[PDB]
């Protein structure tokens, strides 16, 4: 809700930003710059092996900060445009849910706890995977399924 | 019910073929072609070791696969034709049941998930046992009893 803002391109809107932990997160693949005036002004840090740049929060803003955790049990999850199941090690969603340029949306726990970052995905004809960022004890990792394609 | 397939040559039925996991299994005496245009299509792997052939399933088909796990604990399972007793580490079913020509079917537990494929079978007075192939964490078995015969 009040974590999320809004990245545009000559007016267009090309994705979202996350304010998640202590550190503001964002794609790479999505060109543009951010609406907020003080987060313009942030220098970034890049690594192409994970597509991924992050910067530090500035202090004053810190307490729109969402939670966090790293457990992932087996269930049913839920985002923005409906309910997403977990299982077997794999994100799915029912097929025709999700366009081009919703890249950027967290996926959230059942008390609010923010577990992952989407960026594109695979499609087939009933179901489609999601291609996600996840972390775990002091790493992060990626996945990806075969044929995926960016959002 | 969705996922077998059927294997034939010169118009009769000798086998039927399986997907679990995002592999397709066939057992290794079984002759003929798959009806399916685009299965028969597919380069297979042969190992005479376990009388299994395998091969990669192509993308839109994944989601007709079914799920599968590796616990066995004693009780009672679903198959086709009625139901299987698991006991002392050996799959068991009242006689009468079964001829020539069904290898191939899966094995069910109460959830659903498959754990074996049946390959032929003893001849027994009151209860017939199985030969059946399982597996186990990053390893297959076979389990042959004593005078099997091939179905």
């Amino acid at each position: 809700n009040d974590c999320i803002f809004e990245v545009k391109h000559e007016g267009k809107v090309m994705g979202y930003a996350c304010l998640v932990g202590d550190k503001v997160m964002k794609p790479a693949h999505v060109k543009g710059t951010i609406d907020n005036a003080d987060l313009a002004k942030l220098a970034f840090k890049r690594s192409s092996k994970y597509d991924l740049e992050c910067a530090q929060i500035p202090v004053h803003m810190k307490s729109d900060a969402s939670k966090f955790t790293h457990e992932k049990p087996e269930g049913y999850y839920n985002w923005h445009h409906g309910a997403v199941q977990y299982s077997g090690g794999r994100f799915t969603i029912p097929t025709g849910a999700g366009k081009p340029g919703d890249s950027g949306r967290p996926i959230f726990d059942n008390k609010g706890r923010v577990v992952a970052i989407v960026l594109g995905g695979a499609n087939e004809g009933a179901r489609t995977a999601l291609s996600v960022v996840t972390w775990n004890k002091d790493i992060v990792t990626k996945i990806t399924p075969e044929g995926a394609e960016e959002w």
